[PDB]
DNA sequence: CGGCAGTACTG
DNA sequence: CAGTACT
DNA sequence: GCCG
């Protein structure tokens, strides 16, 4: 990154404005971010930031400052809570509006959260674990959490498909938690497989918690066994074989990857979800769909990107 | 002016 | 529903 | 915040 003494200042905005609840002005700062931490050349000219797709004048005013002065003013005017919102927003099914009610009333500490706070039975699990869902786990573990979920789907059916997605298919070299998709090419074998999966994975005790128990997804906590381990949070996705490719692609990401290709495909008439790649798809003037159109056969992440228009990118070139 | 991705889950 | 979360 |  030529621009990390830009780049740096604009992240301490955005995440204000983010634990603040000012989502849209968090985006573009993100947005902006991104793209200065991707030119090759340090921007040395308010005429060159503009230059750049997701800089505009307010962001070029500002970038100018701190090549100017080496700093940026509004850092100074931040508010007092920000730390705070942070501190309760890092909870684990805390968002903004909660951190921000517990401040408002009166909350400045874990320690007042957890004697004073009501939770809801996900926060309390995630305070439980604050430090290590903070923690990215070595690629290395990932694996064997993967393998663990494989290990003890295979063993109920043996043609069950077990894929570890996220950062771990990415290829990075930690990951912040686990993310398995689970699918059987009959097209029939994944129905009603999560009650047997799930308990065989507390049989021995390696799930410890659950977040979210639906009926196609599953978000929870688990620890390998033995001594030097964290509680890790994992997620698990069941999804029939004809949606394989779109929820392979969702579950990969990124995040920022996939809203760029989902709003490629709203540009092109289409639109992309976990389930599947749909044409046609009637929309109205506020963007959102109002009729539904046809799903596309998308048998192979490949194919999603052809019919976009895209050439395919590996999973290690779509870490946005 | 107004969208900024699209969806699942919780209570 | 509003809130939070997933990529 | 940015952009169509
Ligand atoms: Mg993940
Ligand atoms: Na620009
Ligand atoms: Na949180
Ligand atoms: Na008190
Ligand atoms: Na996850």
């Amino acid at each position: 990154n030529h621009n990390l003494h830009i780049t740096e200042k604009l992240e301490v905005l955005a995440k204000a404005y983010s634990v603040q609840g000012d989502k849209w002005r968090a985006l573009g700062y993100a947005k902006a971010i991104n793209a200065l931490k991707s030119f090759h050349k340090p921007v040395t000219s308010y005429q060159e930031a503009c230059s750049i797709p997701g800089i505009g004048k307010r962001m070029a005013e500002k970038i100018i400052e701190i090549l100017e002065s080496g700093h940026l003013r509004k850092l100074d005017h931040i508010s007092e809570s920000v730390p705070v919102l942070e501190l309760f927003s890092n909870i684990w099914g805390a968002g903004t509006k909660t951190a921000q009610m517990w401040y408002q009333q009166g909350f400045r500490s874990l320690e007042d959260i957890r004697s004073q706070a009501s939770l809801t039975t996900q926060q309390a699990i995630g305070l439980k674990h604050y430090s290590d869902f903070l923690e990215r786990m070595p690629r290395e573990e990932a694996t064997e959490i993967e393998q663990t979920v494989q290990k003890a789907a295979q063993a109920f059916n043996s043609g069950l498909l077990c894929v570890a997605c996220g950062s771990y298919r990415r290829g990075k070299a930690t990951c912040g938690d686990v993310d398995v998709l689970i699918t059987h090419p009959d097209g029939r074998s994944h129905r009603g497989i999560f009650s047997r999966l799930l308990d065989s994975l507390r049989q021995e005790g390696f799930l410890t918690d659950d977040l979210v128990k639906g009926e196609t997804k599953y978000l929870g906590v688990c620890r390998l066994p033995g001594p030097g381990r964290r509680h890790r949070r994992l997620d698990i996705i069941v999804v029939p074989y004809s949606e394989f490719a779109c929820a392979l692609l969702y579950f990969t990401g990124s995040a920022h990857f996939n809203r760029s290709m989902r709003a490629l495909a709203k540009t092109k008439g289409m639109s992309l979800s976990e389930h599947a790649l749909s044409t046609a798809v009637v929309r109205n003037t506020h963007g959102a769909k109002v009729g539904p159109g046809r799903v596309l056969p998308t048998p192979t992440e490949k194919d999603v990107f052809r019919l976009l228009g895209l050439p395919y990118r590996e999973p290690a070139e779509r870490d946005w």
